[PDB]
């Protein structure tokens, strides 16, 4: 096909009033990430990982809001196929990178707490760069097959091209979609838990790790809520499902810069 006609389907009567929270959240996220990157322009590995997280988060947020805002305001609901594939790949790759960055931050905190005297000699600008490149390469490689698999095979009740939503237009893609979740997100939980049990097994030094727990709580718990509502949420009408997905995707960009 040439174009896709995107469509909150239940609340089709009033649409201007719904766009105010999304516009405000996008502006807040953009301003916070811009300030966080500007302040660095503090040369410590943890701050490097924080900067990478902020940059990836900002680029992810800027790739979904404008289409939704345009649909809400200008009622221009046509998206080219190439744009849909690009948006899908960008969204999924940036979610994977964000998870990888969180894992790297946890590792840095562990190596700081358990080895306070060998913290600099172990983490070297070269090794940190290699770790970051490895995380980016893993995310890109694991996100690269999705557009190809979809292109191997016209109304979307959503606001952006989601792979699960687009795939409804079956029994094979879901296996890989579940495998990738338990490789870049499922393994992050295990490694973070193992890096926290080891730290606690080892007071002021334990309070520096407090801010990093809030980010995990604000980024993982919405994911668990979305997973539960995407597997047992049948009685709820679809517009609630759309609002919940948008909120779960958008509020971590709002919360992250305000915490750090």
């Amino acid at each position: 096909p040439s174009s896709f006609l995107l469509v909150i389907p239940g609340l089709e009567s009033v649409h201007i009033w719904i766009s105010i929270p999304f516009c405000a959240m996008y502006l807040i996220a953009l301003l916070g990430n811009s300030t966080l990157l500007f302040v660095i322009k503090l040369h410590e590995p943890m701050y490097y990982f924080l900067a990478m997280l902020a940059a990836t988060d900002l680029v992810l947020s800027t790739s979904t809001i404008p289409k939704m805002l345009a649909i809400f305001w200008f009622n221009l609901k046509e998206i080219s196929f190439d744009a849909c594939l690009t948006q899908m790949f960008f969204i999924h790759s940036f979610t994977g990178m964000e998870s990888g960055v969180l894992l790297a931050m946890a590792f840095d905190r562990y190596v700081a707490i358990c080895y306070p005297l060998r913290y600099t000699t172990i983490l070297t600008n070269k090794v940190i760069g290699k770790i970051g490149m490895a995380v980016v390469l893993r995310a890109v490689l694991l996100v690269i097959p999705f557009p190809f698999l979809l292109k191997r095979l016209n109304i979307i009740p959503h606001t952006y091209c989601e792979h699960m939503g687009v795939a409804k237009l079956i029994k094979v893609n879901i296996i890989y979609g579940l495998f990738v979740a338990l490789l870049i997100v499922g393994l992050d939980v295990i490694l973070i838990a193992l890096s926290y049990v080891l730290i606690l097994r080892a007071l002021k030094a334990l309070s520096t790790c407090g801010s990093h727990i809030c980010v995990i709580l604000a980024f993982y718990t919405p994911a668990f809520f979305s997973f539960l509502t995407h597997r047992f949420g049948h009685h709820i009408p679809p517009y609630i499902h759309i609002l919940l997905a948008n909120l779960y995707l958008l509020v971590p960009p709002m919360l992250n810069p305000i915490i750090y």
